[PDB]
């Protein structure tokens, strides 16, 4: 059934307020949920909300955190999240990264002790919309093997990079994993194969069967190269004192304290070639790319284009499945709220 | 014959000094060349030296650059190379990025109007060997299509990421191109297919045939994802005012004035979780990986391990072909040096 985004925002706010989350913290959280559902990253949108409820009750999410800047300098900071909503910590960190970059040209803000923050692209787009370059990375509970290995050690480790000109936007937002676990589960319901070169089974051997893949490992994307970048990311994400490797828990499991890290970077074009000079060049490059000769059955896209298109289509509502609408009804009921104020 | 590391250094120094390069700048340049050759990155080793001679002679390399820091903050800087040797400008650029990271936790330095700087890893490791995290990116002449296209726009756009713990080091140094043209025509003369997804037709169709490859267009490394990264590199590399896209000239062709860009980033763990604790975590991560279970006919390796084993195996000198010997013989002859002083 169709769920209007504004109504998704009000649903999340009213529910989070019910657990003590201050209104401004709640509004912030919702925005990042709505962004994901609008872009089609549906697995980091509302459908993930019940998991948040589970964690709030088990007290793995602190509704009223003491967010602290434990280390600071003109160009860097470390932030302790106090087990608060990743969105709230995340926005603070990146907002502070942006502030520092405006003063001295670049800002690097690492976080520890926060929860999963949703889609990385939201944060680096905060930078883009200040006329800057935003870069965001984080790690994850183990999901992927080293290249040539069969054990789950690395996270799905996303990186997001955003910036824009006068006409074009650039918004790379990607997991270093070659496939989401959700898309494997999904493929297991719909009794089909997963793409080739996306997972290996219990044995280190390649596999297209979803059931095997689920007890095996997902592969980093671009062979040894993509593995290398996921390793780099596992590490850089954690420089504020988070865990790495197998000690990273609690990113998708509400029964565990969250131990992952996030890095937020903001580079400020005014300190280099100049803001207006940069925007002209981004435009010129992306325009060149966009107008180059297509291969056979393709239309050349800029990173981010697909997500923007999704948002347009989805601005007036998007579908959600019954089983989730049910989980919502229930949560709403517990907190003395009417599911019908939001989904109608 | 066999070329020994020491004699390659001498050879390069003597030749460059001959052109008015100051000895200290020659020594730095020789060092990157020898690094390229010992690691096995032969396309950036002494193999490339004859073109530097052509460039110097045509005036596209300035043996005596007035290298200027044109903009500076406490975390950022733009350096203009006055068409100097890329190695000379690069070292100064990365060392400045490092100095600033020493004071404020991070240093980002962009370059413009400098030449090809050899392997990106060298500059990243300077940071690593100061107990920091080094990141280098850079531009090149159009070498590959955007994803879904069939026309050269993106350079091979390398990235180098380096850092270390106490026992383990991490040194990723990699082109965003699926494959090097070099290896394709070595697959042609070798008659073997090249891997899949690497390149497209003279028509825009996928092809594992080196002959069609050679007529077509190479692709970035990781599907859309690899493509997105390389597009980001193409742009970020050039925020110091460099060119982008097809405006990037002279990184392979000694008849063109070079217009590429470099970005140097240095991140200091002292301003985050702390130096010693970061080295412990690096080791904790890299040990876990290096000792997780391998796949069947595989060994698990950390980015940098291959080059390290290479540098070990080629300390006593390495092989060069008759062709390069001859180029090098003439170069020496016209300068009154004697090739026999170096390849005895
Ligand atoms: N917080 C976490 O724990 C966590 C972990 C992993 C991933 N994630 C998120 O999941 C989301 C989805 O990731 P994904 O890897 O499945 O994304 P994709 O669905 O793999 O999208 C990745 C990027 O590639 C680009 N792209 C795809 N096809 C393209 C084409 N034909 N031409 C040009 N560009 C193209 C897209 O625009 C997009 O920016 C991400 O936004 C990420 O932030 C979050
Ligand atoms: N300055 C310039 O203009 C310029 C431009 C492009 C490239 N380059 C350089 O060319 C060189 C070639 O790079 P490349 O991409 O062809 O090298 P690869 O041989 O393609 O190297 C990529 C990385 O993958 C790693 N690797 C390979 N196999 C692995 C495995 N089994 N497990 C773990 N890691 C593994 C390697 O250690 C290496 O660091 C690079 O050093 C790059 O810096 C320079």
């Amino acid at each position: 059934m169709i769920l209007k985004p504004e109504n998704e925002k009000k649903l999340i706010i009213d529910v989070l307020k019910k657990f003590g989350v201050p209104e401004e913290d709640a509004k912030i959280t919702a925005d990042v949920f709505v962004d994901a559902d609008l872009k089609g990253f549906t697995s980091h949108g509302i459908g993930r909300f019940p998991q948040y409820i589970t964690a709030l009750k088990l007290g793995n999410i602190n509704p009223k955190p003491d967010i602290k800047i434990v280390k600071e300098s003109p160009a860097t900071a470390v932030i302790d999240g106090d087990l608060g909503l990743g969105q709230v910590v995340g926005k603070k960190a990146m907002e502070l990264a942006i502030k520092k970059a405006k003063n001295v040209g670049v800002g690097v803000v690492a976080t520890r002790n926060a929860n999963h923050f949703g889609i990385a692209g939201y944060y680096s787009e905060l930078a883009m919309n200040q006329d800057m370059i935003g870069i965001t990375i984080t790690n994850t509970e183990p999901a992927m093997a080293p290249f040539g290995g069969k054990e789950k050690i690395l996270g799905t480790n996303p990186i997001a990079i955003a910036f824009k000109g006068n006409k074009y936007k650039f918004s790379l937002d990607m997991a270093t994993a070659s496939i989401a676990r959700g898309k494997i589960l999904e493929a297991l319901r719909k009794k089909i194969k997963i793409p080739e070169g996306c997972a290996v089974d219990k044995d280190g051997k390649p596999t297209t069967d979803p059931a095997k893949a689920l007890e095996g490992c997902i592969l980093p994307f671009g062979g040894p190269k993509g593995y290398g970048l996921a390793l780099a990311i596992e590490m850089l994400s954690a420089i504020g004192g988070a865990e790495v490797g197998t000690k990273v828990k609690g990113t998708a499991n509400p029964e565990e304290r969250c131990t992952k890290g996030d890095l937020f970077i903001a580079i400020n074009p005014e300190f280099f070639m100049g803001k207006e000079e940069f925007k002209r060049k981004v435009d010129e490059l992306l325009d060149e790319i966009k107008n180059s000769e297509p291969a056979e059955g393709f239309e050349i896209l800029i990173p981010g284009e697909i997500e923007e298109r999704n948002k347009m289509k989805r601005k007036d509502g998007f579908e959600i499945d019954k089983n989730l609408y049910n989980q919502l009804k229930e949560i709403c009921n517990e907190l003395g709220l009417n599911i019908e104020d939001y989904i109608e």
